């Protein structure tokens, strides 16, 4: 289960950093 949840943590991280732009 964590396998899927892990993807969300790492993926959700990139999204947050993406917003940082500008």
């Amino acid at each position: 289960f964590i396998h899927h949840i892990f993807r969300g943590i790492v993926h959700a991280g990139r999204s947050i950093g993406r917003f940082l732009t500008g």
